């Protein structure tokens, strides 16, 4: 468990630059970047969302690197999703009064709470920005807006639009690639995994 910062910490983790890579989720958790071992989003309905992992979207989720659409959890979907638990936590980051009927949009989106975003290899099936292997920290994003809509299953799902707001260049920019090289960042493996093979 990460101790350099509390579990409800917002923003970048000290010592972990954009571009950092880990082979397994357990390592991502220990670093503090995305604490949950399984859930795709770390958040509390009475505070906000601290981080999320993109591992292949749902329905029509689209990823453009600097911004992407995202889908809530809960609900084979047999019932409507609700703006509770992590769906509510992510909505709370949006700089606008929470609205569980039609959703909301922030005019001053940069004043919203930061979300650390990690992209996982499995998202490679529906996104050109996924890393070729493992998990990669891509920086801070903010929630521009969220809204409910009928999903493929016919039931209601909550949707979100996230946009990047980070001074470290994206790992896909020319600058980002250079920085990653100069910092010597390579895929990190569990201590020992690189001993026994």
């Amino acid at each position: 468990e990460c101790t350099i910062v509390p579990s409800n910490h917002y923003g970048p983790i000290p010592g972990i630059p954009v571009g950092t890579m880990w082979r397994f989720r357990v390592q991502v958790s220990e670093s503090g970047v995305h604490r949950p071992h399984v859930a795709g989003i770390h958040g509390r309905s009475n505070d906000g969302a601290y981080s999320l992992v993109l591992a292949g979207g749902y329905e029509d989720d689209v990823d453009h690197g600097n911004f992407f659409t995202y889908t809530g959890s809960g609900g084979e979907q047999s019932c409507d999703q609700k703006l509770t638990n992590t769906n509510r936590a992510l909505a709370l980051n949006c700089f606008a009064p929470i609205n569980d009927q039609e959703g909301a949009e922030a005019k001053d989106w940069r004043s919203g709470k930061p979300v650390r975003v990690v992209r996982n290899v499995k998202g490679g099936k529906n996104s050109k920005y996924a890393p070729a292997e493992g998990n990669r920290y891509d920086g801070i994003y903010k929630v521009v807006k969220y809204w409910p809509e009928k999903g493929k299953s016919g039931f209601l799902v909550w949707r979100y639009l996230l946009r990047r707001d980070d001074d470290e260049p994206g790992p896909w920019t020319k600058e980002g690639k250079d920085r990653i090289k100069k910092l010597g960042l390579t895929m990190q493996y569990p201590e020992g995994y690189l001993e026994a093979l």
